[PDB]
């Protein structure tokens, strides 16, 4: 909805209400093999839902899906009424902002990734530049031995004036086929794109969960993801309403 105290939040509020759609534009370099995927879908973030079917255009994927979950639009994450205040990646936009990340795979390659995310039209396009290095060729990236799902998973984020954005790190734990675990430690850094003020937010967390499905008629290599993200770890506002 719209009814916000404050003007800077039902600005990106407002942006949000509602069912928006999404594209996706990767084009990636792992060790070498190139490749492009397009995504498209719509995100609720009133409910924190998305919804995407992402295309390997190149033909078959040269990683693993779930590498790419989150490299493949935190600005549908559903922030509490009382939390609404520290949503950086609605204040951004429609400007929108840039998403930069290191991945280091444990005891493999890593990738490195930078995109922009904003607002073509009525259209949320996030367009991704992805460059991976230094992956074994027999590991469980480049040998595809990873499982085809996702641990759900709890991420805070942090402010960082200086660059007037979001900083993050957190730990993705891959299932292994034989029931072991890839960590793939993420380090992200997010600074808008246009010269506006932003909500700079203070410590919390996004609860993340993500379904990974087929689409039985594709017959191209392909990724179904519906993806859940909710902010938390702010309580309130003054003290409890309730105790």
């Amino acid at each position: 909805h719209h009814h916000h105290t404050d003007p800077m939040v039902s600005k990106g509020e407002e942006l949000f209400t509602g069912v928006v759609p999404i594209l996706v534009e990767l084009d990636g370099d792992v060790n070498g093999h190139k490749f492009s995927v397009s995504g498209e879908g719509e995100g609720d973030a009133t409910y924190g839902k998305l919804t995407l079917k992402f295309i390997c255009t190149t033909g078959k994927l040269p990683v693993p899906w779930p590498t790419l979950v989150t490299t493949l639009v935190l600005c549908f994450s559903r922030y509490p009424d009382h939390m609404k205040q520290h949503d950086f990646f609605k204040s951004a936009m429609p400007e929108g902002y840039v998403q930069e990340r290191t991945i280091f795979f444990k005891d493999d390659g890593n990738y490195k990734t930078r995109a922009e995310v904003k607002f073509e039209g009525d259209t949320l396009v996030n367009r991704i530049e992805l460059k991976g290095i230094d992956f074994k060729e027999d590991g469980n990236i480049l040998g595809h031995k990873l499982e085809y799902n996702y641990n759900s998973h709890n991420v805070y984020i942090m402010a960082d004036k200086q660059k007037n954005g979001i900083k993050s790190n957190f730990k993705i734990r891959h299932n292994i086929e034989d029931g072991s675990v890839q960590l793939a430690d993420h380090y992200q850094q997010n600074t808008p794109i246009g010269d506006g003020p932003v909500l700079l937010p203070d410590n919390h967390y996004l609860s993340t969960q993500s379904k990974l499905s087929k689409d039985p008629n594709e017959k191209r290599d392909h990724m179904v993801l519906l993806e859940f993200v909710t902010a938390a770890g702010i309580t309130l506002g003054m003290d409890e309403l309730y105790k």
